């Protein structure tokens, strides 16, 4: 019931922030149809040329100290843009504090559920190339200093034009119970996330894609996944996986860090296995792994 005055915030603040800013009559939130869902708020269809937008309505924001700590990662979030990151298309804030952000549409979804759908027909051309475009990705948020922590397929979204945007960042985190699966084993037993902590979720992103999005270690009591890890074990290869990848993968979960590869050399040793392929291989589920929840 707190009431917020807006007109209390810094003058320089409300100025560098304005080219991330939509006005009032530029966006139109359809509130009608919802096409997401998250822990902090609700996605909406919007449109802001006419162009479809996904537009994330926030908790209504009390103090303006935390409304200067959302105009400010909106700005740096505003600059994390790529072709393979999804790009803040800008932010919004109603009278008493009710803010909107305004991502682009992405009319595929979710790289998981993408993946998952039988009415798909991917090749392990396919495949692979979504796990490239998710390095290009990694490998853009990376020389950014930016180490992102919850990187899955689930995190990732696809558009129209079927490019990976590597998602779930900045104003967009969100669950759409840390996600232990996709840790390293040092962030397992620290609590610490690097760079080189996100190519091991990587790692298990690109097991994900090849097995067409099962749940990793099906059978393993996530409280005990370091124990698992630690008497030897990795993921095992998929069936449609091809052996180069299987072993980039294990580079991936490299017992130590440093040893891993780089987003940029995973992006080139990718490339060129991604070459290699013409098409002809269809990339089918497998049957221990149907109706196995995550
Ligand atoms: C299962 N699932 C995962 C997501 C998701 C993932 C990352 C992520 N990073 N930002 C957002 S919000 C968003 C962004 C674009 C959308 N485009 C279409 C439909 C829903 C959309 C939702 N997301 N949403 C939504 N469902
Ligand atoms: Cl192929």
């Amino acid at each position: 019931t707190v009431h917020i005055d807006l007109s209390a915030l810094n003058p320089e603040l409300v100025q560098a922030v304005q080219h991330v800013v939509i006005g009032p009559s530029s966006l139109i939130v359809h509130f009608n149809e919802v096409i997401g869902r998250g822990h902090f708020g609700c996605v909406y269809h919007g449109t802001l040329k006419k162009i479809h937008c996904a537009v994330k309505s926030l908790n209504r924001i009390t103090d303006i100290g935390e409304v200067s700590q959302f105009l400010t990662e909106g700005i740096i979030m505003k600059d994390f843009s790529h072709p393979n990151v999804l790009s803040l298309l800008g932010i919004c804030l109603r009278s008493e504090g009710s803010p909107l952000v305004v991502l682009p549409y992405m009319k595929h979804g979710d790289l998981r559920n993408f993946i998952r759908n039988e009415t798909h027909n991917p090749t392990v051309k396919d495949l692979i190339g979504f796990g490239l475009q998710v390095a290009k990705g990694m490998k853009f948020l990376a020389s950014k200093k930016f180490v992102h922590r919850d990187l899955a397929a689930r995190n990732c979204m696809l558009d129209e034009k079927f490019t990976v945007k590597v998602a779930d960042f900045g104003l967009a985190r969100d669950m759409y119970k840390l996600p232990v699966k996709w840790m390293a084993l040092e962030s397992l037993q620290t609590q610490k996330f690097t760079t080189k902590s996100d190519v091991w979720s990587f790692g298990v992103l690109l097991w994900e894609l090849m097995t067409r999005g099962a749940p990793p270690y099906p059978d393993v009591n996530t409280f005990d996944i370091t124990v698992y890890l630690l008497q030897g074990r990795r993921l095992l290869q998929p069936e449609y996986c091809p052996d180069p990848l299987y072993e980039v993968m294990l580079k991936c979960w490299h017992p130590k860090a440093e040893m891993r590869p780089s987003f940029s050399e995973l992006v080139s040793r990718i490339s060129a296995i991604f070459s290699t392929f013409i098409g002809e291989h269809y990339v089918h589920v497998n049957a221990t792994y149907v109706n196995v929840k995550e």
